[PDB]
C-alpha cells in the first residue's frame, strides 16, 4: 500500500518536494561519522510515500537532495537530528540550518515519561507500531533487502504527523520560543560533534 | 583594589560606559527557586569592582538592570548559565548578549579537563584565586572583609580572560562555534528555571 | 464499574460522608512547579469512582478541597508524598490526615523489594492493574476511555489495600511506627515543594 | 577546659537545672545491637562538660535518664538519629524533645554539601574540632586525656550552634519545617533499631 | 507428592532415622532480628516432605531441634548461610553438620555464574522450580496450597543434588575444600547474627 | 548433519587436507589453570564436524596438535583468545596462523554492539544457534546428543562467517588491520596464561 | 637489629617459642606469576630475620619446619596472601595461624580502616612507612630501607596479637576469631586454585 | 642543554645512533582536533632537541627520516598516543619502537602506577614535574618552563629502557614485550580509524 521509490545516488528531481517541510532520515555503518559512511538517505513529503536514496561509498555529491538540505524556506524534520545533521554535513559539506527535531520536541512536551524514542512516540501519539529489527543490518549492501527498504521508509513516513502534534503541545504549554532556540542551536551541536566534542555537554558545569 | 559596596543598586552607570562588563552573583545556594540572590558584582576591567548587596525580596534594581538589558554591552561571566538564571529569576530580565569563560575554556583549553575559574586564572594570568568564602552566609546583613574581597575577585579578571580566550578561539577558528553557544546560553538558563536543570536537552538520553 | 467524570470539581459531597476517602492524581509529570495537576480521582470504597478534570490555571475546587482539609476523613494514597505535593501546590491546602499504602507496604511486606501499586494489587487482591495509560497526555481536553478507566482503577482498591495493611501493621506491632510516618508525610511533601525533593533529610550524607 | 569524668552516671543533676542540654555519645561502633554505648557526654553550655563512662552490661543511669525523659529540657545533638538509637536501646528511654544541628544545617546551609560537625564549627564559630580520637577504643577502662577532650569538645559548642541555626531558620522561615523533622527524629531512630536503618522510609524506591 | 503440614513441631522423628535431612525455611524477610521464622521444611529424600508452621513468639520445637543438634545427621541446605542464621536465632541451636548446595555449586559448576536453586534443578535434574510463592505472606494463619507445595519443593530435591555434587567434588578432587567450607558455614551465619552480615570477613577491604 | 565423535584424538588427518579449519573447545570453565579442556571440535566447512572428548590428565593429541601447528592451515575461531589459551595450556603448542570472527565482527559490524556468535550467525546466515548446552557438564564420560550437537554447531558455520567477514574487511579496507590483530592474538592468549588476563596491556591505565 | 640470610635460616635457635611473626615480599599479588622474594620472621624480641629467596628456589628446610610446627602459632597481617605464596612456593600450608586483619575486623568495629599502618598507629603509636612497598624485591642486594621496611612488618605483630586477644576476650568473640583462623588456610588454598575473586559464602 | 628548532631538525648529526627518545606535545588527546605542536628528541647524551611544529605543517623531512629508519629504535612513554599523532600529522607510522609504559606493565607487577613521573622516581630517583603539561603548547614562543618540561620527558627514556630490558630478561618476558611493541603501531592506527575507545581483544 505504501509507495516507496528507491533511487541510486540522488533524487531524479525535486518534483515531489515543492513543500514547506520535508522529513529526513539516514542509515549509516554506525554512529561514528568519521569512520562509518552514509549509506542511505530517506525523505518524505508527508503524503504517505517515501524516497529511499542509496549513497555509494566515496560519493561526494547529491545536488537535488543537497538543494533541499540548504533551502532555508524548507524545514527539515528529523527524529534526533543531532546525528543525522552530523553525518549529512560530514558527507556533503552542507549543514542544514532550518530544522525540527521530534526527540527534542518530545523531551520538551512528553514530560510524563522518560522514554523519548521514535518507537515509543509513534505508538503513543499515532498508535503506529514501528519495528527496529532492521536497524542493525548491513546498510552498505549493494542491494537493500525488502525489509531494510521498508524500515528505512518507516522512519520518515510519520514525522510530519508527529511534528503537528508536538507543535500543538508546544503551544498549549507555552514552550514555542524554547523549542525554537533549541532547533536553532541543533546544527551547531551537530557541528560540535564533528569537531571533537561528541562526548561533551558544552553547557554542563563539569 | 578599590571595591565600592552598595545597597540595592548602583547609584548610576558612570563607571559603565563600556563595551563589556564583568558580572557575577552570590546566593544562598544553587537552586534559584529556593536560594535568593544575595550579591551582584561588577567590574569594568579597570581593577575596581562594585559589590551590590541585594535585600531579601528585592524585586527591582533599575541601574543594574539597565546594564543587563543593554544589547550594546556584552556581559562576561564564568559559568553564566547559573548567573543568568538567578538574575532573570530575581529581576525579570534575561540578558542576551553574553560571553562565558567556562564555555570558552571548554572550547579552547582542550589539553585539560579542569575548567574552573581558579585553574584558569592560574594558568592564563598567574593569579591565585581563593575559594574559601564561596561557602559562607552571603545573605548576612554585613559582609565580612574576606567575603567582599572574594566577591570582587570573581569579576576582576574576566576581561583579561575574555581577551585571551578570544585570541585562542580565533587561532583555532572556533569563533562561530562559541558565538552560537553564547547565543543559546540564556535559553539554556531559561530551561533551568522552567524545570530542565538536570537534563542535557540535546542528549540521546 | 461506575465512573463519574466531572469538570473542575465534585458537584457535591453526597457520596463522601465517610471516614476514609481514596485519592489519586494525574499530572503532566513529576515536577509540580512545571507539570500541572490535570485529574483528581476519588473513591469511597464502594466500587465507584469520581474522576475530576482540572483545567489549566484552575485555582479552586471547593468540594474536593473540603475533603482534603477535613480532619475527620483519612485520605488514602499510594505514594502520597507525590499527590500531597501537587494537591498542596495547586490548591493551597496540604491534607494532614493520611494513610499511604506504599509506606505501609515498606513496613509490612518485608519479604520483598517491589512496592509498586501493580505488585501490591496483584499479591494482596489478585487484581491486575495495567500501567499502560500512565504515560499519556493527561492534559487532553477529552480523556480517552482507557485513560478514564486507568485513572479510576488507581483509587478503586485503596480501601481494600488499607484494610489488609492495617491487619499486618497490627500483627507485627508497628501501628505507632506507621502513624508517625503518616504524620510526617505532609511535611515530607512540603519539603519537596520547598526544594529538598532530592534530599533524604534524615540521612547522614 | 574543665571536664568532669564520672563512672556510670552523673553524681547528681546540680549542673543541669536548665532548659537545654547538649548530648553526645561514644560507642564501639555504628550498630547499636552489636556495639555498646561507652561514653555519654553532656554540657550545659557554660564551657564545661561531663564525660560519663558507661560500663559493659550497664542497664541503668538514673540521673542521665531523668534528663533525657524531661519534657521541659531540650536535648541538643549533632546527628541525633544515631545517639537517640543507642541511648534508647541501652537505657530503654527514647528522648522526644530534641534539636539536631545536622538537620538544621541541611535546612539552612544550602550553599554547601558539607554538614559534619567539623565543617559547621569552623564556619559558624571559627572553632577547630579535631576528629583524631574518633577511631579509638572508647571501651578502654581508662580514657586518655586526648579521648576525654575529644568527647567533651563534641558537646561544648552545640548550644552556640543551636542559637545560630535558630536565627537562620527564622530568617528563611523554616521554623515549622525544622520542628516537624525534630518531632519525627525519635521515630527515625526507632525505625533504625527495628531494622530499617538502610531504608529511607519515604523514598519511592 | 505427599506433604505433611504440622503446627509447631514434628509429632515425632519416625520419618527421620536417616543419615541426612533436607532443611529449608520460610520467613517474613531476610533480616532475622526483624523477620520471624514462619515455616520449616524437612524431607528425608523419599519424595515426601514435612512442612511445619512456626507461630509468632514460639520458643520451642523439640523434635525439629533434636535433628538440628544431632551430630550424626547431616543437614542439607541450599544457601544455608541464611537458614542456619534464622534457626539459630529462633531456637538457640546452631547446627554444625551441614552441606550447602549453593557452596557446592560454586565449587563444581565452574562453567557458569548462576548458582541459584532454580538453575541448578533445571540443569542437574530437569526439574522446574517455580519461584512465584517466594514473595507471599508466610505468616498467614492458613497457608495456601500453592504456598505449601512451593515450600515442600525446596527440600524434595536436595538429597539428589547432594549426591551429584559429591560426585563432581570427588571428580575434581575438591572434597576437602568443600568440607572446610561446610565447617565454617555455621560460623559465617553466626557472624551475620552478630552484626557482620555485610562483611566478607576474609577480604582485604 | 554428520557428527563424528572421537575419544582422545582424530584417528587421522584425511578429512583435514585443507587451507583452513574451524576450531572450538568446551571446558569446565573460563580459567585454564583450574578448568580442564574437555572437548575439541573441528570442521572442514563441508557441513560435517568432528567432536573429540579430551580425558582428564590427557597430555597429547598428536593429530589435532599437528593441525594446530601447521603454518599452512588457518585456524578459525570465534573469540580465539580463549580457545588458543586453553589449547596452548593443555597440549603445550600455541597456534599462530588464526582468523577470529569476534575480532572480525568488531572491525566490520560497526552498526551494532553485539558481537556474540549467536547474533552473528543470526544476522549473517539466518542460522539459529542455541546457547542452552553451554552451561552443562562437559566433563561427563558420555555427552548427551544435545551436547554433541551444540558442540558441532559452534564449528559448522565458521567457514561461512569467515568468507562474509573477509568481504567486509576488503570493502571497508581493513584487511591489514585485521591481519595485525590476528598476528598478535596468540600473544594476547599467552598474556592471559602468564597472568595478564584482566589487563588490557595497551590501555593507559 | 636485622639478620639477613640467603635462602634459609641457619638454624631455629631464635625460634623455640610459642608464636612467630611471619611476613613475605614478592613481585606482586599473583602467586602464579609473582615469585616469593623475601620472607621475614620475628620472635617478638625486637629483632628480625630477613630471608632473601632465590628465583627457582623450591625448598627452605628450617623455615618450612617452622611453618609446619603445629605447636607454634604463625602470626600475619592479612595472612590470606602470605599463606598462599608460602604454600605455592614451598608446598606446605601452615595450619596454626593468627591474622591481625581479621582480628581488627572483629574488634575495631569503630572504623573501616584495617590496614597495618592504621592499626600500628592506633594501638602502638608506631608510624609505619609504606614507601618501599612498591620496589624491586627481587633485587640481588636489598637496600637498607628495604631491609628495614621488611623487618618493620614483623617487629610489631606480637604486640598487636596480644592487644587484639584482649579485645576479643572483652567482646566475647574468641570462638568467632578461632573459626576464622581455622578456615584461613583453606581461604588461601581457594585463592591458589582459582577462586581468588570469589567470596565463597556470598549469595552471589 | 636544550636546542630549540622551528619546523624540523636542521640535520641528523646528533642522531647517528641505534635508539632515539621521542615525545610530543599537542593541544589535547584527540589527534583529529588537537594539532601536533612540539616534537622532542634525545640521543641519551643529556641533551635534547625541541622542535616547534606550526599549524598546518605537513612535512618535517629530517625528523620523518628518523621515524622511518628501521635501524633506529624509537623509545616512547605511552607511544600509543605519540605514534597516533605523528602518523596523523606526517603520514609515516614508525615501526621499530619501545614503550616504557608497556614495559612497566610487564615488569613492575608490584604496583598499579605506571606513569612517567612515578617510574622516574622509583627507578632513577629523578623528579619529574607535570605542571607545564596543561599549558598552551601552540604558543608562538614557548616559555622556559615549557621548553624544560618538554625536554625532561625525553631526557631519561634511554635509562628507563635499559633497566626495563634487564627486568624483562630477568623475568623471561622479552618475547612478550617484543610482540606488544610490534602491534603498537597498529594499536595506534586503530585509534586514528575510530577504535580509540575499544579494546579490540576484549570479549565485550
Ligand atoms: N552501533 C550502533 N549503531 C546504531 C545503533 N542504532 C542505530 N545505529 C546506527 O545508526 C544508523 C541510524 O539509526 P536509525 O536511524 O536506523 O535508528 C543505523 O543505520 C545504524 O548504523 C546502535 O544501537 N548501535
Ligand atoms: N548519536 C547517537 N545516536 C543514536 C544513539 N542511539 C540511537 N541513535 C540514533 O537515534 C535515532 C533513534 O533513536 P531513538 O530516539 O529512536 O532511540 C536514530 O537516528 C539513531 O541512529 C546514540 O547512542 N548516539
Ligand atoms: N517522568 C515520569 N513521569 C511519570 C512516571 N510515572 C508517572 N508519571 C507522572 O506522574 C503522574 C502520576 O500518576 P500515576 O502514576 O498515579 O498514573 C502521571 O500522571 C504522570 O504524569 C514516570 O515513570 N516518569
Ligand atoms: N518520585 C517518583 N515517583 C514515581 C516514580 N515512578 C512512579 N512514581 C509515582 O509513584 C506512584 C506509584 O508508583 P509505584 O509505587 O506504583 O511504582 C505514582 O504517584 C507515580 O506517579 C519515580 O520514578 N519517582
Ligand atoms: N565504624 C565506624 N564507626 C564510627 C565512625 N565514625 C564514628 N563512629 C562511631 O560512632 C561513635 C560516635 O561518633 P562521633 O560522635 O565521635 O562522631 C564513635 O565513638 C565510634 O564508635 C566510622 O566512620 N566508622
Ligand atoms: N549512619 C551514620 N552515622 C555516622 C556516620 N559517620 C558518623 N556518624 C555519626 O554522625 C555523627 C558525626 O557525624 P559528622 O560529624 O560527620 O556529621 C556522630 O554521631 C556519628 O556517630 C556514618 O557514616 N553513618
Ligand atoms: N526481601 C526479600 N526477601 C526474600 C527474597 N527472597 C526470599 N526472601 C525471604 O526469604 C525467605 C526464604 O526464601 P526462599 O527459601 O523462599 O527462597 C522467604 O520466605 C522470604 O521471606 C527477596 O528477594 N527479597
Ligand atoms: N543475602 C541474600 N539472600 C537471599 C537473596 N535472595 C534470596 N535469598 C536467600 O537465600 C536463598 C537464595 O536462593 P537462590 O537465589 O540461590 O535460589 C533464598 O532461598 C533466600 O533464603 C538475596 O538477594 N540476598
Ligand atoms: N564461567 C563461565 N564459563 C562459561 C560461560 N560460557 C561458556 N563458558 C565456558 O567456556 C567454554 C566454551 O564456551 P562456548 O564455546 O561453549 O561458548 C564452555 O564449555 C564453558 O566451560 C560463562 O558464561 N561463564
Ligand atoms: N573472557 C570472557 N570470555 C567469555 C565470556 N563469556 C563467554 N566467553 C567465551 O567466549 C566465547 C563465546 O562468545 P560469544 O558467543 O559470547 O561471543 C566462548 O569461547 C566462551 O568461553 C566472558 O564473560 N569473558
Ligand atoms: N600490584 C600491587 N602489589 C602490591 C601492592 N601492595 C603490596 N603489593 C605486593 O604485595 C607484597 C606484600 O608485601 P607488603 O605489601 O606487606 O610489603 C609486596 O611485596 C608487593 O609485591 C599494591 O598496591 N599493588
Ligand atoms: N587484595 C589486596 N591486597 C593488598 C593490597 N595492598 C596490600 N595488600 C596485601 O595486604 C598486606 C598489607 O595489608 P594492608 O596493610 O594494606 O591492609 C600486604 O602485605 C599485601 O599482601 C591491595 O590493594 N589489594
Ligand atoms: N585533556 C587532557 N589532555 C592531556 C592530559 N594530559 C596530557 N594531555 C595532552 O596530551 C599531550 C601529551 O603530552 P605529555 O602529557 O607527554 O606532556 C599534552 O601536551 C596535552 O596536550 C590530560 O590529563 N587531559
Ligand atoms: N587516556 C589518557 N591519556 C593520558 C592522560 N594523561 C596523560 N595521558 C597521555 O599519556 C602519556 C603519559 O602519561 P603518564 O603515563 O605519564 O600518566 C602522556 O604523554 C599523554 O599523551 C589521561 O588522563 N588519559
Ligand atoms: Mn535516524
Ligand atoms: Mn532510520
Ligand atoms: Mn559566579
Ligand atoms: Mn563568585
Ligand atoms: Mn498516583
Ligand atoms: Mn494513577
Ligand atoms: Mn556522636
Ligand atoms: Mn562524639
Ligand atoms: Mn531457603
Ligand atoms: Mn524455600
Ligand atoms: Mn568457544
Ligand atoms: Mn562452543
Ligand atoms: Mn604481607
Ligand atoms: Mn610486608
Ligand atoms: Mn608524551
Ligand atoms: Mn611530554
Amino acid at each position: 500500500m505504501t509507495e516507496i521509490r528507491v533511487h541510486q545516488g540522488d533524487l531524479p528531481n525535486l518534483d515531489n518536494y515543492r513543500i514547506d517541510a520535508v522529513a529526513v532520515d539516514t542509515e549509516t555503518l554506525g554512529l561514528q561519522p568519521h569512520r562509518d559512511r552514509l549509506c542511505v538517505v530517506q525523505l518524505s513529503s508527508g503524503d504517505g510515500t517515501a524516497d529511499v536514496i542509496q549513497i555509494a561509498k566515496g560519493q561526494k555529491s547529491a545536488p537535488n537532495l543537497v538543494r533541499l538540505l540548504s533551502d532555508r524556506d524548507i524545514t527539515k524534520i528529523f527524529h534526533f537530528g543531532r546525528f543525522d545533521l552530523a553525518i549529512l554535513a560530514h558527507t556533503f559539506g552542507v549543514m542544514p540550518d532550518v530544522v525540527f527535531c521530534t526527540k527534542i520536541a518530545s523531551k520538551l512536551t512528553r514530560t510524563y515519561t522518560d522514554r523519548h524514542g521514535l518507537k515509543e512516540i509513534c505508538g503513543e501519539l499515532l498508535n503506529v507500531n514501528i519495528s527496529k529489527q532492521q536497524q542493525s543490518s548491513d546498510w552498505a549492501a549493494e542491494t537493500l533487502s525488502r525489509a531494510q527498504i521498508e524500515y528505512a521508509a518507516s522512519d520518515v513516513l510519520y514525522l510530519h504527523r508527529l511534528k503537528d502534534i508536538f507543535e500543538e503541545r508546544l503551544k498549549r504549554e507555552e514552550r514555542e520560543s524554547v523549542a525554537k532556540a533549541c532547533f536553532q542551536f541543533l546544527p551547531m551541536r551537530a557541528n560540535l560533534d564533528l569537531l571533537g566534542w561528541s562526548e561533551i555537554d558544552i553547557f554542563a558545569h563539569s
